[PDB]
């Protein structure tokens, strides 16, 4: 038995390289054109892994008081069996170009041009009836690392920008470039979204585990310092001219994996239910 | 040329109780399978009441664990549900399926017992069935709402029954706090585990753009009638020093509200049951 009220389809990149588009719509909604005017769409990298994840906690909300209508989930993603991720694909498509990246590296751009001059209107066509009220990009990992890359070097692309524990540390903190151009900058705002799991820069000892096991895991824990990373880096947007909201949160006893589930769900809850987010 | 999406490494069947009410019986396998009868030997298994609301999440969320470094070949999820058409609940059946018998209790409550019959009875062996070769390990009862209510009712009458119970937001203010009585008797009378989790913005919700105070106020009056965070502390620590507990595990998610929660608590759930079992003794 297939999901209801959503479809997929391929969409090659400028290049020939194929993409996975799965596409969800509110589930009381009879047919795609049920939905009439302004709604809100997100639009999640690494799309196998969170499409069902994010598709069944945006039919969730219409049991929620605050419930607007809700939104198109949109998951780019690639063609997979038996596994959620395409560590080739995702490593090229998600970080930002560096001078001393190794090569299958720094394809970021390419990648966030695909989104607005293929997937979005794509998408769009799929349903004419319907205007995309506002845009909100999310990502996890590499995927978070993209989200801030956009914010830092096209903010106006997108209206809200959601970073699931961003790979900061990737290639000696490159992306504390961009974030210091981009407050160095000066001159409507786009919003920021960071999250991050309490067991990810500080886990807890397994019950099979023993103690040279557990001291490398926090060793690299240490090194990747995710934590710190996302405070450091939001507090150094605190107070910026071309940011409007800047939203942090602390996912209490959740690892890298599974904080997943909580990000994305709260991510287009506050998108599409708690718009415009105050300062 | 857009088709439909297919959900992989997963099947559905129908299941009648013994007073022939339908079941929407969702059940999904490690992603990495080639097919169903791929796997062998000990697994563990979640049994997800209000099915057709966390299915797909606690299914992805399993098959994201994959990825992780604490993968030990995952495990069997299964949602028990309803046979629904464009909503993720039905609020007539779980109103009864998943609330405890009382004297008080209105029309269409109080039907827990029977149907954690039908759990026992039916889908346990239903699922062995579709799993032969798979031996139950360890088994899970995980709830919402209701749902959590229902989880506690059933450590609480019947212990021995599954092997972790996991309450995620428990119904507890429901008919004037009446599965505390059930509560005691519990603990003045090896043992199973306990996994306790609520939103911090159900007993305090921040106001909304564009509320209307009397509107928040409103809110605010069912947030504090219901009490879910404090009632779910005040029985967490009741049940602490149990002799018939051997672990129990109590998690605040931020800026979490009822519905959202239900991302966080079903993966908690399922994370630690198929990947840290045993519990530490808490
Ligand atoms: C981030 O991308 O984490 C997600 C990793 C995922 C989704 C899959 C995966 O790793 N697989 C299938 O092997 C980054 C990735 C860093 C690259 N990496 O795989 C490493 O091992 C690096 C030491 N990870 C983090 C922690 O941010
Ligand atoms: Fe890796
Ligand atoms: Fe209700």
């Amino acid at each position: 038995v297939p999901l209801p009220n959503s479809e997929q389809f391929y969409l090659e990149n400028d290049r020939g390289e194929p993409y996975l588009i799965q596409v969800s719509w509110p589930l009381h909604w009879e047919d795609k054109q049920t939905g009439r005017g302004p709604l809100p769409i997100i639009y999640i990298v690494d799309g196998n892994a969170l499409f069902l994840t994010a598709t069944e906690a945006a039919w969730r909300r219409a049991a929620a008081s605050h419930f607007a209508g809700g939104g198109i989930i949109v998951a780019i993603g690639y063609p997979l069996k038996g596994k959620l991720y395409d560590a080739r694909r995702r490593s090229f498509d998600l970080t930002p170009p560096t001078a001393c990246a190794p090569v299958g590296y720094g394809g970021a751009d390419v990648f966030l041009d695909f989104i607005e001059n293929s997937v979005r209107p794509a998408v769009q066509a799929r349903f004419p009836q319907v205007s995309l009220a506002r845009e909100a990009l999310y990502g996890h990992s590499y995927g978070g690392l993209l989200a801030l890359h956009a914010l830092f070097t096209r903010p106006q692309s997108f209206d809200c920008y959601i970073a699931s524990s961003p790979s900061i540390w990737w290639n000696s903190l490159c992306i504390l470039h961009e974030a210091k151009a981009f407050v160095e900058t000066k001159k409507q705002s786009p919003s920021l979204m960071v999250s991050w799991g309490s067991w990810e820069q500080h886990p807890p000892r397994w019950a099979d585990e023993l103690l040279d096991h557990y001291e490398a895991r926090k060793r690299t824990a240490a090194e990747l310092r995710m934590a710190d990373n996302a405070l450091d880096l939001c507090a150094m947007l605190h107070g910026c001219s071309r940011l409007h909201a800047l939203i942090k949160t602390e996912y209490e006893g959740e690892d890298h994996t599974s904080v997943m589930s909580c990000s994305v769900s709260r991510g287009l809850t506050m998108f599409f239910e708690d718009w415009p987010f105050h300062q």
